[PDB]
């Protein structure tokens, strides 16, 4: 309910993001064509998702700032910082779709796969990242949390690029080595690639906006949010193979891209050495027959049932973590976000 | 002479950049393999160039800071900010080589063209950009110019991505339209894509480090440096076709990539309508015969002689600009940089 009620206002206020990013550079008409390319990149790549991450900034801002201090202006700042998280997301996905050789995202063909786009998408992704800091400057330059916000977005992008390097190093194409797909490797990838920017970044932006900047409170929040990010990435892995791509909005590639998925880790931990070899022969290869052979091994080992058991235990554990670590922040902030990701099918 | 004397110290101190970026994240051993990938990216992509841009930071810092304030520590900061400019450069070139489909850079194959690299180079480029802000934090966090430095590197990357969009929009592959290659378009591309980061960025970093942060002094410096950047990019265009690739360290692609080069603008301005059509039929295409036909048109129109005339007039003009705008900064700062780029063959 809390996410669903703020949605509308948050989405409507994307026109303004687009205007402020296009308008404040028409005192420079020579870049006009670039500005129009920017708008086209924003509209195709920041729109059409669920907005969980940016909505989180706005929800937690209401819940943490005293209503006497929710003036029209500090609200406007809140949904801008929210949009900055949506722009970080857009930047990582556009690049990620190239590196993953993916086909669709959010119901449409991937940006790079569009006629006349291709690898120009690389500079388009870098421009989306640039917008974040332009926004921060335009809306938040005179706020006492300004430098905290800048350092947070930069630190969060470095961690996520470190996690991406791990994702890629662990998945060399044409190079099946099942030995490297362990639980410890897995947890490291997902912590870096997904957990800091999807879960720590947004609540923490909102903390810094409410004046809550203590080390110890940031660490306690981080303890909850990183375990949630781990679950959330294990969920994304499961949906790559078994979700319905008209719900997820994307076709799966993990088996073909030779990925250290949660599924292949769970597989490897249960496999007869005969099953092992079937995995070995069929994994990380573009042939549909061969992907279907892996999928069939996974179903033979009840990996869907194991995913549903893990979802429940992970959820009880996250809840225990909230009871331990939420104070002095209102638990509603952690609970509202957990509700939105619990048993998602997209 | 001034560049040549600081070189050694500047280069030697790259081991330290590499150590500080690898060491201060081994309290996190799970990212070990990513850290090693980072070192490999740094060594292949920040090393082997002339270091003009980073050396500029260090040279202008000596020339602008009072020697009583050139303590061992503020010097160390100076050659770090220098290296941050070399890392911005490395980030743009790695991406640019993909978008340009280039073959070599600085005497070796392009990063993305290395066996086992490919499009993973996209995340490698984004990591190189991340390092800049990690450095700024590690060395400069408590300096009064810290936030000026952060905003400068970010603003300079946005401008250069705007210029890249223009570079790419003006060069759609498979789409010969000679109508868009004008002088005004050209000047706009080069101002954004090259001039702010190669020329304004480094002197200005050094200004902010010496306490010189006035609007008006920054604008005056900018007036000189942007015209120098324009010349410098016109030079790079000329070398793409007529430089010797054992000096430049790179094979040219401008004709094949359908580029708004200086050469094609000068061509279009002198061409008989018969010459025009030869250009039209042969431009922006991968066939060697067809590139050689364009090259031969260019030589038939004395474009090499016109380049040498422009080099001289541009140089006299830059010098006039220094006489007008250099004060209260020592002219040595502008003169030393102009000497290093005047009649370069790489
Ligand atoms: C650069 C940012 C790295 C984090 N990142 C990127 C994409 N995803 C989710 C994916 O699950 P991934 O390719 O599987 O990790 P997707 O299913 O493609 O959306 C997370
Ligand atoms: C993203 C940064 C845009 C600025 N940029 C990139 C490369 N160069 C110089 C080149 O001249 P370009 O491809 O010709 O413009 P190169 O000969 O390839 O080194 C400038
Ligand atoms: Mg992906
Ligand atoms: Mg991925
Ligand atoms: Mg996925
Ligand atoms: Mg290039
Ligand atoms: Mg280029
Ligand atoms: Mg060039």
């Amino acid at each position: 309910d809390v996410y669903a009620q703020e949605k509308q206002d948050f989405v409507q206020h994307f026109s303004q993001i687009v205007r402020v990013l296009t308008e404040d550079e028409m005192g420079h008409p020579e870049i006009g064509d670039a500005i129009a390319r920017l708008k086209e990149v924003l509209e195709y790549n920041a729109i059409g998702g669920k907005y969980n991450r940016g909505l989180t900034v706005v929800v937690a801002f209401r819940e943490l700032v005293e209503p006497r201090k929710q003036d029209a202006d500090s609200l406007q700042r809140a949904w801008t910082v929210g949009w900055c998280v949506e722009l970080l997301q857009a930047f990582f996905l556009v690049a990620d779709d190239i590196m993953d050789s993916s086909l669709t995202r959010r119901g449409q063909i991937c940006w790079y796969q569009k006629p006349g786009v291709g690898l120009d998408a690389i500079n388009d992704a870098n421009l989306l990242e640039a917008c974040i800091y332009r926004l921060l400057k335009l809306y938040c330059r005179e706020q006492p949390y300004y430098l905290n916000l800048i350092e947070l977005f930069l630190q969060s992008s470095y961690q996520t690029e470190i996690g991406q390097t791990l994702d890629l190093l662990t998945a060399p194409q044409g190079n099946v080595d099942l030995v490297r797909f362990t639980e410890k490797r897995y947890k490291s990838i997902v912590k870096y690639k997904t957990a800091f920017y999807s879960f720590y970044l947004p609540i923490a932006a909102a903390m810094y906006m409410a004046g809550i900047d203590g080390e110890k409170e940031h660490a306690n929040a981080k303890k909850i949010l990183l375990e949630m990010g781990e679950f959330f990435q294990i969920q994304d892995d499961y949906l790559d193979l078994f979700g319905d791509p008209s719900v997820t909005g994307k076709i799966g590639t993990d088996i073909q891209d030779n990925k250290c998925s949660w599924l292949v880790v769970q597989c490897l931990q249960r496999a007869t050495p005969e099953q092992y070899q079937i995995l070995k022969e069929n994994y990380g290869q573009k042939e549909a027959e061969k992907v279907a052979r892996v999928k069939a091994l996974y179903e033979e080992l009840d990996l869907p049932a194991v995913f549903l058991q893990y979802e429940e235990d992970s959820y009880s554990h996250i809840m225990a973590l909230i009871e331990q670590y939420a104070a002095p922040l209102p638990p509603a902030v952690f609970l509202g976000l957990a509700r939105k990701i619990y048993k998602r099918r997209k």
